[PDB]
């Protein structure tokens, strides 16, 4: 390699936050063998991507215009004002003119190099795609704002550029556990539990004799199991536990070279804290002086009624458990199972990995997909055969193979749960690693949420940081400098700034109040970075549209919270942006953002799920990133309080609330009567959207302080590192707003009453696709989620296998119980923080 070379590596251990050519941590070449296997597929979408569509990263979608932004169309015209120095001019449009169709319009009413961006943003307006297809069109009608473009060139694709480059039975020897130190007062016991495991199924099972817990424990015993060498599947791992369970640690018996594993082997394991895909790593514990560690040793046509019983299975929720009835039936009639995408799921867990013969049938299964290839994707569906629950490589294909007709769209609608779904995956190299980046180095916007997903995950995880590591290698090495470029900048803002949040923590008490000695402290503090090393201008992680130009420091505090964040103001550093707003930004430490994270993005799928029926519940899910350890980014949101400050407005620290604030606040936060009218509106869709949304996640019972609303009548839930008792908040003064005062009927709330069951209709249409998605954010996001009780509770609230009434009912029931508890709830709320 070249001395360059080296350079290049060294940022890219900079940007990643990890060392992926580091040998100290592994007991094989995996990661090695997947940095060299991923050179392949990176190299061939660098080739396949148009240089022109990949720098302009148009936002597009093929999905229709909804109900709601057509009747936003006057007379089938829209109106898109192009910029130019000093002078611009509106231009009547077609809901179909694509942006050349509508430039050639522009230079005959009255140089052919220039192309549309939206004004401030690094956001493009180019392709054959109708002007209505473009995310940013289509934002700008949902909340009436104009449509603003300039006149420039393209960027240079020049700027994209990519750097050049038996049939005995299986045995195990355990030999003994290690520990450096445990303290001289509890005299405990201790024993090794070994398992075969494929898709979390536990195959067999073999414990050692238990001795007395010390420093060092030897058995030197030959551990023999019932399944023959043949039998062991691919992707099963050998889990080896410590009980008195304190410690675990997972070693594959099928290696990547399709190897069985032998030889001699000590393995650091991992100790537990107090079921999460944690506990199915691969990856040995990097702590040597303080950790555990295992030393091991390997030496080796249907009839009518049944066909009932058979749909009746396939017609049953993700959660349901298969009876060994169930798991037979399924799997003699394969075939006609075969007929019925939505049995998979369930035919693949029927299947006894631990059979070779029956995998070998299984396989012979997989190659007659007429009726799966040809079937109308179904995400929660795939995302379904992506879990926990499966471990086998072709299973996890046909699964993969679906995601790859989903549009960039929807890949950034579920690009952080298929991240979290590589943590299932036996194998560092797999097709979903496969799948994300080669999506990732297709699309600009994908590859900077890939980035930052990754980034997330390598920073507070020891589990899986490797694996992400070497994915985040492969698609840093792709990008184009252009990219690694707006990424560095990135970087050493936010590592500046996570410097000055602890600092700023330890300097003052959980216990107290911000002082005018911490105020000034923090701005002397941001004054020595903003004329030194901080970077002239970066791209704003959860907006990569916006670039944040230089601080400004004369409006930057340290809040008056209990883990001190940092409120930070930018300049805009694009002098074509319409407004002269700062770009807000609140740095935190002391929470995990991660939870945030996932419930922001439910919460986006939920909006595009309400957007198939027609319905728009005026949800704000604001930009929320997690950069490091505990530590992230929120986005300000310009002209919005807390219901709490509205509380505490007319009386401070209570307790004391009354019922008629917050109709009077929207009523002075307006300047015309039509503007306060448009106030309630938007509250009463909000609102009842929140309501639902919180119910369905098991976050409805939240105190008033962490509900924010804006200016606009915008109601917002937000802080969800959270999760007598209520299904969601509905307070008497949000009822007052509606027009009710507590057993009365008003028109909007009656309004409400009908948004609130269809939009609830509207997602118990899709139970399959929430369920799926909470399983997954409980075992990939939470410390640790019980697999058959802390997931039950969305069956319940989602009502499974009750018609379309019965659930309408238990809906209006929860209307009900928070109007019956109205302040006893929020009371509680305030002498629990005190
Ligand atoms: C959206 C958002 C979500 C958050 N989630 C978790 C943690 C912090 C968060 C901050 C957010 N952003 C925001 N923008 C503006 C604000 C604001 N919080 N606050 C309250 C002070 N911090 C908590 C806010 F209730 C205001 O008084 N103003 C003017």
């Amino acid at each position: 390699m070249s001395e360059e070379s080296q350079a290049f590596q060294r940022q890219l251990t900079a940007l990643i936050g990890y060392d992926v050519t580091d040998v100290s941590n592994v007991h094989d070449d995996e990661l090695e063998f997947t940095r060299r296997g991923l050179v392949t597929p990176r190299m061939a979408e660098v080739a396949s991507r148009d240089p022109k569509l990949y720098a302009m990263h148009p936002w597009v979608t093929s999905k229709p215009l909804p109900e709601y932004l057509w009747k936003k169309i006057a007379n089938n015209c829209i109106f898109i004002v192009i910029h130019r120095s000093t002078t611009s001019q509106t231009i009547k449009v077609s809901p179909d003119d694509t942006p050349g169709a509508i430039l050639q319009s522009f230079f005959t009413k009255m140089e052919q190099d220039f192309v549309l961006r939206v004004c401030g943003r690094d956001e493009y307006l180019v392709g054959e795609t109708p002007i209505k297809n473009f995310q940013w069109v289509r934002h700008c009608l949902k909340n009436g704002e104009e449509i603003h473009v300039v006149l420039d060139t393209p960027p240079d694709p020049a700027l994209d550029e990519v750097r050049k480059e038996c049939d005995r039975k299986f045995r195990v020897k355990i030999r003994g556990i290690d520990i450096p130190v445990l303290p001289r007062n509890t005299d405990l016991t201790v024993f090794v539990e070994a398992n075969i495991q494929h898709g979390q199924q536990v195959l067999c099972q073999r414990r050692t004799s238990p001795k007395p817990f010390t420093e060092e424990v030897l058995w030197n015993v030959w551990l023999e199991f019932s399944i023959k060498i043949k039998d062991l599947p691919k992707g099963a791992l050998l889990n080896l536990q410590i009980y008195c369970l304190l410690y675990y640690v997972n070693l594959l018996l099928i290696d990547h070279r399709f190897l069985l594993r032998r030889g001699e082997y000590v393995l650091h394991m991992w100790q537990i804290s107090g079921f999460n895909a944690d506990k199915l790593t691969s990856a040995t514990n990097p702590d040597k002086e303080n950790s555990m560690s295992i030393s091991i040793l390997l030496d080796n046509e249907m009839p009518n009624q049944l066909r009932k019983q058979l749909e009746a299975i396939i017609a049953t929720d993700p959660l349901n458990p298969l009876t060994a009835e169930d798991k037979e039936l399924l799997w003699h009639f394969r075939y006609e199972s075969l007929k019925h995408p939505k049995a998979y799921p369930k035919l693949f867990s029927s299947v006894k990995w631990g059979q070779q013969e029956i995998v070998a049938k299984t396989y012979q299964l997989l190659a007659r997909r007429e009726v799966w290839d040809q079937s109308a994707l179904d995400v929660g569906l795939t995302m379904q055969l992506l879990d926990c629950n499966f471990s086998d490589e072709n299973v996890r294909a046909i699964a993969v193979q679906k995601l790859e007709s989903l549009e960039d769209d929807d890949v950034l609608h579920y690009l952080l749960q298929l991240v979290q779904a590589v943590k299932f995956e036996p194998y560092h190299d797999s097709a979903l690693a496969r799948f994300l980046l080669k999506r990732g180095l297709r699309n600009k916007r994908i590859g900077h949420f890939l980035f930052w997903f990754l980034r997330s995950e390598i920073a507070q995880s020891r589990h899986y940081q490797q694996r992400f590591a070497v994915i985040l290698e492969a698609y840093l090495r792709g990008c184009g400098t252009a990219m690694l470029h707006d990424f560095t900048q990135q970087v050493q803002v936010i590592e500046m700034l996570q410097k000055v949040t602890l600092d700023i923590k330890s300097l003052s008490a959980e216990k107290y109040d911000v002082s005018s000695q911490v105020i000034s402290q923090l701005k002397q503090k941001l004054e020595n970075l903003q004329n030194s090393q901080l970077p002239e201008s970066f791209r704003v992680p959860y907006d990569p549209g916006l670039k944040a130009g230089a601080l400004a420091i004369e409006k930057c505090k340290v809040m008056a919270s209990k883990k001190k964040p940092l409120w930070l103001e930018f300049k805009c550093a694009d002098p074509t942006a319409l407004s002269n707003e700062t770009i807000g930004i609140i740095f935190k430490h002391g929470d995990d953002l991660r939870q945030d994270m996932l419930i922001l993005q439910i919460l986006r799928i939920m909006e595009s799920i309400w957007e198939t029926e027609s319905l728009d519940l005026c949800l704000l899910p604001y930009g929320c990133i997690s950069t490091g350890d505990k530590i992230g980014m929120i986005e300000i949101v310009k002209d919005a309080t807390t219901i709490a400050k509205i509380q505490q407005s007319t009386v401070g620290n209570t307790g004391a609330f009354k019922d008629e604030v917050l109709n009077h606040w929207l009523k002075e936060k307006s300047p015309t009567e039509e503007k306060f009218q448009a106030a309630v509106e938007r509250f009463v869709y909000s609102c009842a959207g929140y309501c639902v949304a919180t119910f369905v996640l098991g976050i409805g019972d939240r105190h008033n302080d962490n509900i924010m609303i804006t200016e606009t009548g915008n109601l917002f839930h937000i802080d969800f590192g959270h999760i007598e008792r209520v299904p969601f908040v509905l307070t008497p003064d949000f009822l007052f707003v509606m027009g009710t005062s507590g057993k009365k009927t008003s028109p909007h709330f009656q309004k409400f009453q009908d948004i609130c069951v269809k939009a609830y209709l509207a997602l118990r249409h899709h139970t399959n696709l929430l369920i799926i998605l909470f399983s997954m954010m409980l075992m990939t996001g939470m410390p640790q989620l019980t697999s058959k009780e802390d997931i039950e509770y969305i069956r319940d609230a989602l009502t499974v296998g009750k018609n379309e009434e019965d659930a309408k009912k238990y809906f209006l029931d929860q209307i009900e119980v928070c109007r019956d508890k109205g302040w006893t709830v929020q009371f509680n709320w305030f002498l629990h923080l005190v």
